[PDB]
């Protein structure tokens, strides 16, 4: 039977005996998924060029911040867009603290590159007056995360406690139908990822994993390379057709580029219910204890065999 | 004023004189890219996931559907067809086209970037239409260009007056011109091919890729990029400048991209764009093709890049 | 704060206490009336025309309305204008819920884009009998929550519940419906009158008084407009938006009218009445009906109060 | 095949040695009616709601600043404004259009069909253009219809060759032919008209319906249908037969309706589908206008149905 998004939060909600909050937020975030598609996909963009006589990352931001807010499930809000933790005003709070990039990939949106929404969602830990430490919790604690796609179609990928699954928005219709359900990666895939511009900043444990794929010792294939350079949808492939994406400490980002609240723990959460890993090098980065909410991690991850082996490599350098 | 693809052509056409043949060519292929579109960004479905109790094929049927019925053409050649279409008599035009009704949609379950990319002719003999009249140089194109289906939809068309981008508004289905006659930066700072493929790599294209990641200068390391997608790879060189690589190797001596419909057109758009693209040996536009579906070595994007690039290529050869 | 069909039921729903399944119901209903919709519009009507080389809608509306009904969890019995016996729901699939819906009402004239509709009244079941045919018997008064959706020059769904009757507007950038007018009443009085006044041969001789007391005032007053779309979702939606009355009564070729009570008559006399309107046989309430057949027809009346009691003034100075 | 309104309309430019002015006058309409349409189905409603935290003049916009860039007009009248808008000699075009860019939305509020109404008229004068350019009979028409923005976006498009019906197919934008060289029913079974006006009709008019709900010949009486929007009910008319009525009242002792941006247009594609349009003293496209908002009595629709009225008319004088 024909399942949607919003059938099937409810559904999982119903099961788990809970109050429905949780599914509020889900919805909101569902509707503000759909209103940004919209706006990527550039309907009324004839009105801005004088068809009748804000920028997207911030248009995206502000329609998820206000359908968050309006929720009536949320208490603190992480935004890629804002400098602090948004707290929600005390009518409208409820228990969930949400880390997102609304635009993830926008730098690059005027090659029309793949872009994403992000999301982690966490229930606040502390009893304290909300503020910014509730969104420093472990992704180990995540409640539930994701992402949406922008890309040829529009997709959203939901990560919960009971599995991976993946809703195709169909846009005649505003709906996220199921299409893909208890999603696994691949044990093992052929394709990595990363941008080899930076071949002179990586590590020897890099730089030889990386030569392993392209001159495999044991004589086998080697690995084809995409890299699209948008998180979103070089995550997605990897998820879909397996093998590994890399964004490692460089010499500009010495701990990282990828943000670690918003982009690598909800993907690394995404990869681990679907059987996949994700580490820093040193850690998985679910186990990363945040203290900055805008802290920037290095990330491995993908399927389990090729972040394995990119382990023995790293643990071979120490 | 306010523009868009309708209007841009029909004025284009009113300028040159002519006879509007083109105009009902390119007209009948935005609405075949309007409905790849459609497809493409999956609206309907949840009809087919049972609410009420291929792709690239449909694509392509929609293109050669579209444009057999626009009395503008006379041949088709689509990636997706082992020979040359010849439209019925009746239906016959001066133009020939070459197209890739969905290029990249190989992957296109991961949601990757796809496009559709086309290349017009002039028929240039009276002989009975068949499979020849698609054998020119790309020298000989007429209008070429790529639908991308991106984060948006957007119409990327090149013809003598330059090269001239339409973004798709989904809302009233127009393609707006939100780019006018667009040039490539003399010099870029991203380089694009399948580096997994290292090994085969020819000696030439090894050093080029090796100076790229490590200059003998002062210079910043370029960034690399690689969609995979050929029509969201190109896109990215013409906006942001730089290079895109699908080179010869030993056991691909002739490429693997195919000239008529994916290297020609790109190759048109570039040196419209003001930029370059080359086969290794001469420019893809002066390949003289004879088999529709013939592979061609390509080397695209800003000048100076692709210059760079045949200086080493040439210290090889 | 922004307001979307999904969050409104929601909070309803958590006002009530509920355990969500007429949630479910609703939001399986919204999916359903969005398809309706996009289909209604003529969504990729170029494949039918052969740009690459079938249902009729009444029927697509059905079957869109029936599957997203049965999957909903939420529902045992459902009664549509298009199927002569009520439909069981499986066993697995079996919740508390009857529903009664006409899934694209007026769709016999879309052939000239007439408003057409989708109208929809919900039940609990009330025996602890298997369910039956049965159990889609119970006279309007016994409803849950009714409505429409109107396919017109947009689309709108009407929601009509104990808490009074809400509005929301189809955004179809984002499939969301949008609250857009809350808690509406209609007035206490209108000045318009509906009615296929082409059939006066046969009018009653009350509704016949009626209709030119209308165009006749007796008093000074001005005369009422007239306007009869011919399409039942169209003209009430008018009616209570701004006022006035309409009317599908009773004659002598037609003794209990042409519109069907259990899933026209009943759902707009529901929302009539929660908007502060009424809605009659002419008799008596049409809410009051008890019916014995599923498919079985009912006058109506209705609109706004001081209209509906003029028509039964009159009505009942006839006897 | 299948058709566009933008193949269809090029293709009959084509046939008539056209230069292509008015194609590319019906092309910007029907973007603009495009546009139209998705803001009476009410797309981006959502932000005006506060999700991420006016009709009529919108319609006018679109309408006026099309046709403007159009290159084709000179002089715009609508129903929106008093005055005729004179084009601006940069953009100036040789043909006059009149129209009433949202007809029936004065009860857009209760979510009744709506539509854009258009007249062309042809300036053939070497006067600089004039509000006056306008104040021409119906009978020197050059083409005309209306878009019904009903359950679905509909164009009726009618000129020299007939009669043609586009439907707006808003998955892709595209406005395509669905009923070709429309001829209207000889005589139909629906009225339509205001019946609360009554007490202000005219004699012949009283009588006319008299015949409607009781048959001289014993025929069956007709249903009667009043949606109030013109476009509504003129578009029911040509597709199901019958007749339409704005005849003379006390409120409005000229008719109600607009000549020229109602009633011409309506009268011609009427005229053009076989039907007739009369004012009941004369034909609507007969009648010269001088004053370009000036009101007309409209009766339309089949032909007999038309003359039978008319019969009536000519026996109280
Ligand atoms: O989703 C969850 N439980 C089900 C939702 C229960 C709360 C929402 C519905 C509120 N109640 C009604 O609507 N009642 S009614 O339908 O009878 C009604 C009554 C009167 C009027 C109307 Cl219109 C309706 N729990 S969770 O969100 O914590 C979750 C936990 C785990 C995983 C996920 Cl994904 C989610
Ligand atoms: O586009 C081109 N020429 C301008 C086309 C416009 C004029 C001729 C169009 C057909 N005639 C009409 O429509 N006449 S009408 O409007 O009076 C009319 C008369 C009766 C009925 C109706 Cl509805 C209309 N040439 S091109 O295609 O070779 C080209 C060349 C170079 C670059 C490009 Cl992109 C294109």
């Amino acid at each position: 039977d024909v399942n949607t998004l919003t059938r099937f939060v409810m559904e999982e909600g119903r099961k788990a005996r809970g109050t429905g909050e949780l599914t509020q937020l889900l919805n909101s975030l569902c509707t503000a998924v759909k209103a940004i598609s919209s706006a990527v996909r550039k309907a009324g963009i004839a009105h801005l060029y004088g068809i009748a006589g804000k920028k997207l990352d911030v248009l995206s931001n502000d329609l998820v911040m206000n359908m968050l807010k309006s929720s009536f499930a949320t208490c603190v809000l992480v935004s890629e867009e804002d400098k602090h933790a948004i707290i929600v005003e005390p009518e409208k709070r409820g228990k969930y603290v949400v880390c997102f990039d609304p635009l993830d990939g926008s730098s690059n949106i005027d090659c029309l590159v793949s872009v994403g929404t992000i999301f982690g969602i966490y229930r606040k830990k502390s009893t304290d007056e909300p503020s910014e430490k509730d969104a420093l919790q472990p992704g180990r604690n995540l409640v539930a995360a994701g992402y949406a796609l922008y890309g040829s179609a529009t997709m959203l990928v939901l990560a919960m406690d009971c599995g991976v699954n993946c809703f195709m928005l169909d846009p005649a219709i505003g709906e996220f139908i199921l299409v893909d359900k208890d999603v696994k990666i691949k044990k093992k895939g052929k394709i990595y990822s990363l941008n080899e511009g930076y071949a002179k900043d990586f590590d020897p444990a890099v730089t030889e994993y990386i030569q392993r794929k392209k001159f495999p010792p044991d004589n086998s294939a080697p690995y084809g390379a995409r890299y699209v350079g948008s998180m979103v949808a070089d995550v997605h492939r990897t998820l879909v057709y397996g093998g590994i994406f890399l964004y490692p400490a460089n010499k500009k980002s010495p701990n990282g580029k990828l943000r670690l609240l918003y982009e690598c723990n909800p993907m690394a959460y995404v990869m681990e219910k679907a059987g996949g890993m994700a580490t820093t090098g040193k850690e998985a980065v679910l186990d990363v204890i945040p203290t900055d909410i805008h802290q920037r991690a290095p990330v491995i991850l993908g399927s389990p065999d090729d972040v394995l082996e990119f382990l023995k490599v790293y643990e071979k350098h120490s």
